[PDB]
């Protein structure tokens, strides 16, 4: 994740033009190597055609580069690209949306699991660590990131996810498909015992607790169907394949010829072909959006950072079920307490931002006395 | 935001046009400044080419000005910027639709938290205040404007978002992420003191104050996913370059030459380039259009109110669940308390709007009396 | 609104064909005025140049003719029309889509607040009144015709919407914004009353009298946003500039030059240029489109009927809390009372309508005895 | 519904170009006649130009072929279309995804109205009834089919969708709007009072009926916008004059001219103007989509089968709560009793199905031993 | 199901590229016999006109050629396949969030329905065998791999789906239509049993489940409806024939002609049509795309694994609520029990994914002590 919103908060001029400067995340960053090739083709191309050619051959390569020159319109690319790559961006907006946060589940564990005992801590953390622990089980089945961090269960045990009893349950469980799923069971089980033994206090929370946890569980779903389902094969290829032709018959359509033929649109050879590396730059970079986003749970700069995710939602966890647990700060009366119309104040570099109502678009209207009266 | 809603109520004679005589959050606003650099550096070329130049050094560059002006076309900045904006305009809405109101949690909170002695206004008031403190700490992190206003915390307690006990209480939980998310667990646990207290009588009541709570927690979430994680740097170049590099090209390709060669397209010779400057009006415009909404918490024009928001949400969510709390209006038999069919009369201005109802689409079928008759 | 939903049933030899002989929310009635200037303009441009000009002065004028001509093509009209007027159906739907229904409510009003004695009548009334409130309330903020039909509060309390009562609490309530909010927490804390009083027998049937008047309160927020948060005032002004600077130039490269000259493309001399008023119509007509659904709550033919909305749920909402509470059709057995497979008859016209059941598009797949055999 | 799913299961040879032989709702049934009448006009044209002009009326005849000829393109119909036949093609899928099915009602009725009496079987009937009867009314509102077979309510009581006792409640009931919303009522008082009667034991499960209700009453009004709130008619005009426009000129500008000219583009004269005819195609199929979508409750051979629907809702919904209430299979041990990994067998058939499971994109990333230790 | 996720984790050179080596799933699979048939019918014309055709057969031919060439632009191939390609791939996404998983059912049934006794056993069993029959009944009808698995009602009672009494059960209640909605019925009235029978504690319990499993009755219900409602054929023969109309052209307009006569465009005589092929492979492929994907039930290589996801189903299903249901991992303190900020370690291989947490983008905003004070 490279976020630059700070810098784009406001249409200041050249806004976007700062943005040019940046390397991390950077266009250049993605299509440096495959524009070198491109690069280096193109003017081995060049040095054959204007060295090793003869007259006659010189001539037969000069058809093709007009007959080639004629074709590069052919390609559909603009369409096939803009469709594959919304596709793409929209699929990677989902998936970050079916990120599980254990906020709204922590905040009901931490209020409805009752008891400052070692018993209640106890299995307010316990709850709470089974969320966190069905969450990093999917994660590191879908990002590369986790996988690395905890390339086996003996890794989660090691860095705390995971008891040695949790471990060796899972083993006992063991089936030939993917075990996220397990925690959830487990939370619903532990949950129905607190309730049994009194920890929770009505079946209406522990209705509430279930559906937080449900929730989660849905998102792990639908991470687990993107990271199966990928976008089909067939497209891609599609897309691959218009980009990567497009660029060879410019390889060709593109050289500079010689300049005593005259032919049309060849007058002048600048040695530079600075419009056909523009469109690179524009179509190969576009394709590359693709290319970074089609899985944003990889190391790519711009990728989800699923590891700090992971620690912030132990740590965030933890602290709200157990630390903050009944722990509340002072309730005492506030500074409007007999103050019917509160106004805080604005400080000199926000007094612009203070604003009148907006009370609605029919607000100013002007009607005469004889419009306004009511008929019979 | 600039509001036009009133103006553009009905297609009158040139609606839009009449819009076109605006200045704040206008398109003259966002890019006067990049068209009077541009405008500069096409006549500054104009000046050179006509002056400095020689005749053979003149006709290389007119051959340039005819090459380049061939390629203005070969740029896809309409597709580039067509899919980008439509991105960028999806998000500005949705961030809008995710900027929490407290109204649904003012309501449960004003009718369910009982008592009308200090104790229940106290604990309403904190409830509907902790809301209002979540909403104000994600703001502050998303939000220029607010965080301009507030600082830091304790410009917080200074303006009466906060107490000194709930800034002491927050300070004890610090961790090295954004606390704003405390609030919630603090509601949680006082809405369990407060069922436990009796000052909730039934845990539906708590399950609903809980559930509008965590609706809200999810647009603040919401917050600030959109402004941690940026649309891709690698698209937003990309269309930037698209942009910058037509109007580039457009600087020498959009020269007016010497009108004696008399070349195809060149035949008369006008100072101002008017469909060039009008091509960077659109394209700079449409770019500017996501420039100023990529962001929408900054401080352009057209961003959101986001100080009018808090302010508007302390306000009305206060009064309504201590002035409001068991206030009602007495309760009296209506105008129409024995009408079966109510008419409310219609005013000279609006007696034009009385319509017959609809009564759906096949109501004006017409069939015979064969046709109708049911058959064994 | 005009509904031609009937007329377009069945894909009809010429179905869209008929529906050009509209008048009401005709293109012709939205573009007639702007057609008739632009038709003085091109003949007042066409007699001057026809009369006025000198030959060397025509001449000039003719090549700017052909140079504006060549221009007219430069502008990418299409591409910003259609993104634009694709964001203004889609807000125009989902503004439709926010308008509030007390059907849901008046159902669960009608069924769960108990008594058929005056007092349960009037807090039936009551309760459903507040619903139809909030609503009149925004709606008078946010439409032209229902604020002519209501410019003042007063206005409410003689049509019968709001109570002497009620106008004097929400004068006492003022804030400087809209209190379009005030009956849903009344409706809150009267519902509670309501619970306490025994007239609501259990809690579970208050949460879900709550949740659908929140729902609607979340709906009228939605039409408050869409009435504050115009399209980004920029977008529009980028379309506007678009069609009329294309049809400005239209204006001039599309006049009629004297045949003598024989231009390319000025063979033959037609006094009415047909197809750019054809272009005209089309381009013209699709901004209308945005023009007239840019405020759905206007006065345009196509704009929503506002008042029809607020007559028939006031009406529908009083008779279903107060007539029908509690008034059923005797419960008898029915036709189908010993009838398994119950086969309602049909009329000789829909008689053709009777099908045979969709069981899945597997159903006739064949497979061999061989084919079919469980393998171990 | 002409379903062809079985057809395209796999992308097999020529998979699209099979489904080219099909007559019902094809596009040769749609657009057959306005194809005809296209290819009259033409002939009769060519007729004129070929026999009755003069050498000079010939020419000026030429001249205006190839002026009408440069202008075809000028038209934006592939635009226009494309946006219009998206908005309807969502509008239809919108229109299926709110047809009511009562079968998440029928399951909470059979369920919760306890009695296998002729109280408890009358009073789950009646309920249904009211549900099948709220979707009738709808329908036959808004559906050419339904309302030609239920042409008046006296059809709905002779087809048992209504009793009598209903009939007469409705009219005494009446409106000057549609009744459509009164069985949602009915149901939530009759629901009250069989949870007030005991045959609901838990006020919990009267929530529950409730909200499966009004989500069926939702669908309702949404079918019942979708007829109100038709495409606004400017859109519709808009797109029918692009296509008409289009072939109108096309009548004229794709005549085949007299060869001996040898006209630029006329050099070779084929009666059968064929890329028009397919040009024809094409537009015109791709209107008919919208022409037989727009209203897809109508009697095309893709509009929705609303009387099948209708049929199969009461039969299915009968059964349920009347037959199939607490009328279980014997519960006994099944297959895998004590079986801990249940592999139900393949057929012959469908071996090459049997697959393992996808265990995540991380599963085979490979790591040393050194990468894979943690660090402290 | 073709998974390459793990591949494309990271923007790497040539990522997209090293795809196009893929034979399953690939576009080369799906087209190779319509391009053979199309390079057999091209060389068949070519040495048609090469040998057969007389010199002015031959000009004939060739002037056609020429004719031809200039239309195959004409055909708007790019709009008709883009939305219909977008529509496709819509539904298909739709249609996997619409296959049916009972994690959130199974979660709800082990934890809910009590009892470690065989009854308590058979009861969980067989709530979560009725949703698996339920899923299995709508796949059946909706997929061929898993109908050819089970083409017959007696083929599931021998896989254990169904037992003999349920099979029974279904017979004596058999429709003319799809029965797969009966287990939801069943499923209902067994749930309401169990709480009758104590096995439930409390209707909110039996309220969850019942919600979960109406979830999963929406999911089938949804699945029936794609299954039923094809994409209207006319809009599939639209498409259809845009691009067999556009290579048929291209058989004609594309041959190599005589160089000879040295016709514009065809002054090399290369043999192969390498950019016709190139479109070929372009829109025939994104065609393709289409064709497997327009029922994602089939047996393509990247349909949907509806075989894999039954068995998955029925073994996690019947583990969770059997051997889970209360059978827990012991609940001990964690490694983390009296650590305030947990930090799980890190791996060498993923000490780089380490991040300081983002504090929103206000956070480096610098203002000055004069800014930041407050006004009155
Ligand atoms: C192409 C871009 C070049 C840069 C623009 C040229 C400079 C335009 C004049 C300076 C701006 C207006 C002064 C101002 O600061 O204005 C504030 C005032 C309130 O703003 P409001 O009217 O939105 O309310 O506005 C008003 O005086 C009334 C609004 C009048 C604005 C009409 C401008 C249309 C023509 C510009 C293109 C030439
Ligand atoms: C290109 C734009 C130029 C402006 C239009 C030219 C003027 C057209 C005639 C004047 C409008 C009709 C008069 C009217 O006020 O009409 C009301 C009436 C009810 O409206 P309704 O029919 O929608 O129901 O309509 C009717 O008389 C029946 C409907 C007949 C309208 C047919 C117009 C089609 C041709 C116009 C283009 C030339
Ligand atoms: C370009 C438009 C001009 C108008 C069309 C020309 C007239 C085509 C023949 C008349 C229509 C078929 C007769 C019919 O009423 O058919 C019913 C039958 C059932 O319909 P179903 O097959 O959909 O099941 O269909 C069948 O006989 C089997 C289906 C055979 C239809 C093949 C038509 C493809 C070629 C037409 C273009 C030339
Ligand atoms: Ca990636
Ligand atoms: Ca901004
Ligand atoms: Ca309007
Ligand atoms: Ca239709
Ligand atoms: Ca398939």
């Amino acid at each position: 994740t490279i976020t630059y919103t700070s810098q784009v908060a406001n249409a200041r001029l050249g806004s976007f033009s700062r943005l040019l400067l940046c390397w991390r995340g950077s266009i250049y960053k993605l299509l440096y190597g495959e524009f070198l090739i491109f690069l280096l083709c193109y003017y081995i191309i060049r040095f054959i055609y204007r060295l090793a050619l003869t007259e006659e051959q010189q001539l037969m390569f000069e058809k093709l580069t007009l007959y080639c020159d004629s074709y590069i319109q052919l390609i559909p690319i603009s369409f096939v690209l803009g469709f594959y790559v919304t596709l793409v961006v929209t699929r990677w907006w989902n998936q970050y949306e079916n990120l599980p946060w254990p906020d709204r589940l922590m905040s009901l564990v931490s209020g409805f699991v009752e008891g400052k005992d070692e018993q209640g801590r106890l299995l307010r953390r316990t709850l709470i660590r089974y969320a966190n622990l069905g969450n990093v089980l999917i994660l590191r089945s879908v990002s590369t990131a986790v996988y690395k961090r905890f390339p086996s269960a003996q890794h989660l045990v090691q860095a705390g996810f995971m008891t040695p009893a949790e471990h060796k349950q899972l083993e006992k469980l063991s089936l030939p498909h993917n075990m996220f799923w397990v925690p959830w069971v487990w939370f619903a089980n532990l949950s129905m015992k607190a309730w049994l033994g009194g920890r929770i206090r009505d079946p209406i929370l522990l209705q509430s607790l279930l559906n937080e946890m449900n929730t989660l569980r849905t998102q792990c779903g639908h991470l687990y169907a993107y990271d199966w389902i990928s976008i089909p094969l067939v497209y891609t290829q599609v897309v691959t394949v218009a980009v990567y032709s497009f660029f060879l018959t410019c390889l060709v359509g593109r050289q500079f010829l010689n300049p005593a033929k005259a032919y049309p649109g060849h007058e002048l050879d600048l040695v530079v072909p600075v419009f056909t590396f523009l469109q690179f730059f524009f179509y190969v970079g576009w394709l590359k959006v693709a290319e970074q986003l089609i899985n944003p749970f990889g190391e790519d700069d711009d990728d989800f950072e699923t590891n700090w995710i992971v620690d912030r939602n132990l740590q965030v966890s933890l602290l709200a079920v157990d630390e903050m647990h009944q722990d509340l700060p002072r309730m005492e009366p506030d500074m409007y307490w007999n103050k019917p119309e509160p106004q805080p104040p604005y400080t000199a570099a926000s007094a612009q931002f203070r604003r009148a109502s907006f009370m609605g678009s029919t607000f100013n209207i002007s009607l005469n006395k004889e419009e306004m009266e009511f008929q019979p």
